[PDB]
């Protein structure tokens, strides 16, 4: 096993070695302290093996800085980037860092860990809608991992992290864990998501991406923090803090949403979970002080397509009926329930809303097209805890009244929140980046 060391004056030789395919398992490409400007088109390829990846890393964590024009493609097996700081770099074209070489030649078992992407905005792209688009990280292939990274201050349109699916490469089992997705200011239009899993056109395909133990801090570009657009993904134990958007099951089916926590601080645009499409299981989520919606269950325009469906007549970009969704053991604290809104004639069917706590000061419960929507819900053994003890009796729908029991405000909620936040923030991100430590300390001291 060999270490190959380079300095900023050696960018040409560095790019050649990384892109040659000649690196062997256990080898490392090591960058001495400095700023590496304008790498431009750079490939990282090779074949590591399990337990012996090929590594591209800083000699001293955080002191190798990559800036300027960049088009990095990663493809091969068991390749790892570690401890790199991407600062004021930007994409030559659409994609700054991509896990594919030529179309069809993918990364697998590759990993980006303890890296930062901060302020990586093309000066020649604009900050307003339609003034330019660039994506920071594109996942392709299978079994790749993004972990313990910090991504913040994207100011141009486009995704922080896109999971790309195709008809012949969709089932990925990628893992996105222990990352800190920091501030994103309002974009003023669509296309400023943090994570997008698939696309409308790939949304009927199984992805099996796992998004676990991540922090989203002031992610406020648009109404979707995470836009789930594919099937069988798992979103677990994430923290959404002061973020002006929601976790949205936008397209695709059978997504599993477990034990996430939302701390909105009553800020503009903060939201919880938005449900479109079928088959999801939504368990143990805790949604607090969000102002747009706590839970939204939408009508659909079309049924889920079959092989016979002409998707030119029933587009995948539309909205598909909610059916067969289990919503159990969640908490909605000073956060609304909005059931049956949206355009379309496909009412929700077979939605179970059971064992949830709906609590706060004044309840915010919105039911649309009640006599057509409520038959599609089973409300069972929920708890209702609000200041006015007459409030449940004032609800117009007996089926709703019978599905809730009034209770006094439970006394363990502050401790429950502390456990959830403590579990998410003290193992997140790269420890060497001061802004990660500062932002984590902010959450810790402003719960
Ligand atoms: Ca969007």
């Amino acid at each position: 096993m060999k270490e190959y060391t380079f300095s900023p004056k050696d960018v040409p030789a560095m790019k050649q070695l990384l892109g040659s395919g000649n690196l062997q398992p256990g080898d490392a490409v090591v960058l001495k302290d400095g700023t590496y400007h304008n790498l431009k088109e750079i490939n990282f390829t090779g074949k590591g093996v399990s337990g012996k990846p090929i590594v591209w890393r800083a000699e001293n964590p955080g002191k190798a800085v990559i800036s300027g024009k960049l088009r990095l493609k990663i493809y091969g097996e068991y390749l790892q980037l570690e401890d790199l700081l991407f600062y004021k770099a930007w994409a030559i074209g659409h994609d700054m860092i991509d896990f594919q070489g030529e179309k069809g030649v993918y990364a697998s078992f590759c990993r980006m860990t303890r890296c930062v992407i901060d302020e990586c905005n093309d000066p020649q792209k604009g900050e307003r809608p339609n003034e330019g688009d660039e994506y920071w990280v594109g996942l392709r292939g299978t079994n790749n991992r993004i972990d313990h990274c910090y991504f913040a201050n994207k100011r141009v349109g486009g995704l922080v992290l896109q999971v790309w699916l195709s008809a012949d490469n969709h089932l990925n089992n990628h893992l996105i864990d222990h990352n800190f997705f920091g501030e994103r200011q309002p974009y003023g239009g669509n296309g400023a998501e943090i994570i997008r899993i698939g696309h409308s056109w790939s949304s009927q395909l199984e992805s099996r991406t796992i998004v676990e133990d991540n922090v989203f801090f002031r992610c406020s570009g648009e109404n979707e923090i995470i836009s789930v657009k594919s099937c069988h993904n798992v979103l677990r134990r994430n923290l959404f803090y002061e973020s002006a958007g929601g976790l949205v099951c936008r397209h695709g089916h059978y997504n599993v949403i477990e034990s996430n926590t939302f701390i909105g601080h009553n800020l503009r645009g903060t939201a919880g979970i938005r449900i479109i499409n079928q088959g999801h299981t939504v368990y143990d989520n805790y949604i607090k002080d969000v102002r747009s919606f706590g839970l939204l269950v939408r009508v659909g325009v079309y049924e889920r397509p079959t092989a016979e469906t002409d998707v030119k007549l029933e587009p995948l970009t539309s909205y598909h009926r909610v059916e067969n969704v289990d919503i159990a053991y969640n908490t909605f604290l000073n956060s609304s329930l909005e059931l049956g809104s949206g355009r379309g004639e496909k009412m929700p069917r077979n939605v179970r809303f059971a064992h949830n706590l709906f609590a706060g000061q004044t309840p915010d419960l919105k039911i649309v097209r009640a006599d057509e929507v409520l038959p599609g819900f089973l409300f069972l053994d929920n708890e209702w805890a609000f200041s006015d003890k007459k409030s449940l009796s004032s609800v117009s729908y007996e089926q709703v009244r019978e599905g809730f029991k009034p209770v006094d405000m439970p006394d363990g909620l502050n401790q429950e929140e502390k456990e959830r936040i403590d579990a998410c923030i003290f193992t997140v991100g790269p420890t060497w980046h001061k802004a990660l430590k500062e932002n984590v300390n902010h959450i810790d001291t402003n719960r």
